[PDB]
């Protein structure tokens, strides 16, 4: 049976795209140094300390307790912010998977686990952020790519990923039985890399005693699409505190899709939002 | 039987007989919908944008295009009339809401001025859809996500060059190289306001006339809130975006939104909670 194909970090990028428009997803093989993994992981252990709060939770009261969630890792994980949402492989595949498009941006990123004992995510495409993006036809230019970060080890047991090759060439989701799929078993530093339309769900954990299973879900869209997450409450010091890549992804720089628009985004004024609000970088001095 | 026109209605026709127009022609007129003093506070708003000295620097769109028009973006920001009035008609969001069900929420993606002066030359056809090229792609069938409303701020006539529309473009694949006379003049009284569906080809007249006041025209571009705003309002003071109605603060992306289902969440949201609870905001109808 065919698996998910797996790389090496330094593998060619016009190779990778091939595999998502044949297969659909693939994996990248010890992307993350070490530490850079440990940081990560130590401040959503921060995050994950911290109690659900009392009001209103948008996503997790719409969802059976069947995992953890915090939102947004953006805005409270600086190993994140600085580094992996930056990452030069990353957005080499992104820049090659959205020529068509244009500008691409972070719309949504967030760390999910699950416990021991926790039931099967259903089988689910990410395009339903976005309902519109059912009705893009295969061949027009991409505007959805989903990177998944393992930050525990993917195991049969603890529910790895379950991706369903070549499932972006059916026309609805339907009800797919488990063994359809194929596990995304990969070890921390790995990553995950899921084509638009492409059916896949997370694995529910089996394991009887252990660390629950973790993964990190960097959702990129292009910018014509509206961002899940608005990054626009951010501290003006945090934000000043990031590259111009890490801006332009968290919504802060104007943007420009392809193309017939010959304009740009996300503009004020007629001008640059950047200008407008005169946003230091820590790479632009 | 004569050459078909835009379709006159007025301004308390019913919705769903609009919505049959969008489909059918692609285009129609309301007439009467903004009383006259609306129209002239607007005017006179941006008259005094108009006053101010141009900006020395970048300007996005005006430097891409040839000097036949004058240019006032995001008029939102700075005409109370715009922000207050016209942007929060009931009848706009009548045709908004009907139009838009199947896409769920919708939201101002852009709204400025175009000043064309006599001797300027005309727009090129085009389809607003261009300011996101993923519309290009999406099926007649699916559920619309685009919508521009045009107001007429002065008198549009066949000589000062009224917007023209092509009927039935809508249901072209491409926009190709219309003839001029393949188009219907958008011939209005500033109170007049013209929809314009997604995908229909249209373009300004360019002022004919040898001498007299320019030609003013305001669109105002509605998307699904799945799509981008053109224009971003989040450098509004907060004073001012507090002195809107929530409606208003819901078009000018300052609220968490809901696209509909298979989305059950939401869109434009933090921390897992609504921006607008997220950043305290107050409200003129909400206390
Ligand atoms: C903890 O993080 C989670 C948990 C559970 C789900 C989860 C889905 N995401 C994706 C979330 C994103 C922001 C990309 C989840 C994320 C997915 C929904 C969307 C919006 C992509 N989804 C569906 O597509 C279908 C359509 C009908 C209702 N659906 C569901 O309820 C679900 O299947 C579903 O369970
Ligand atoms: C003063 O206000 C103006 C002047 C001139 C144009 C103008 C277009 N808008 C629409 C702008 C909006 C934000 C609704 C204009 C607005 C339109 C562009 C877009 C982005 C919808 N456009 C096209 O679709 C085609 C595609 C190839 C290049 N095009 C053009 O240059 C043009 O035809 C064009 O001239
Ligand atoms: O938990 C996983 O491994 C998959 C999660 C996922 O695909 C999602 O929530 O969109
Ligand atoms: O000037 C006009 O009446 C046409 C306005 C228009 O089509 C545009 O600039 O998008
Ligand atoms: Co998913
Ligand atoms: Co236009």
């Amino acid at each position: 049976k065919p698996q998910l194909q797996r790389l090496a970090a330094d593998a060619d990028v016009d190779r990778m795209c091939r595999l998502l428009e044949e297969d659909g997803a693939f994996i990248l093989k010890g992307l993350l140094p070490f530490d850079v993994v440990e940081s990560f992981n130590r401040e959503l252990d921060v995050q994950m300390a911290i109690p659900p709060p009392k009001g209103e939770r948008l996503l997790a009261d719409k969802y059976p307790p069947h995992f953890k969630y915090v939102p947004n890792v953006a805005t409270t994980c600086p190993t994140f912010r600085n580094t992996v949402l930056i990452n030069p492989v990353i957005h080499a595949i992104c820049e090659a998977y959205f020529q068509r498009t244009g500008d691409y941006w972070l719309s949504a990123a967030f760390l999910r686990e699950i416990e021991s004992g926790m039931p099967a995510q259903p089988f689910h495409r990410d395009d339903a952020t976005h309902p519109l993006m059912h009705y893009q036809p295969l061949e027009a230019p991409p505007v959805s790519l989903s990177v998944i970060f393992p930050l525990t080890e993917f195991t049969e047991e603890n529910g790895a990923t379950e991706v369903i090759l070549g499932s972006h060439r059916w026309t609805e989701v339907g009800t797919p039985e488990r063994d359809q799929a194929v596990l995304a078993t990969m070890d921390p530093g790995d990553v995950l890399i899921v084509r638009q339309r492409v059916v896949h769900a997370g694995g529910g954990n089996r394991t009887t005693a252990g660390k629950p299973r973790r993964v990190v879900l960097a959702y990129f869209n292009s910018v014509q699409l509206t961002p899940f997450e608005t990054y626009r409450t951010m501290p003006r010091e945090m934000v000043e505190s990031m590259t111009v890549l890490g801006q332009r992804m968290l919504g802060w720089r104007t943007m420009k899709p392809s193309d017939p628009n010959i304009v740009g985004i996300n503009l004020i004024d007629d001008k640059r939002l950047e200008n407008v609000l005169q946003l230091k970088a820590a790479d632009s001095p």
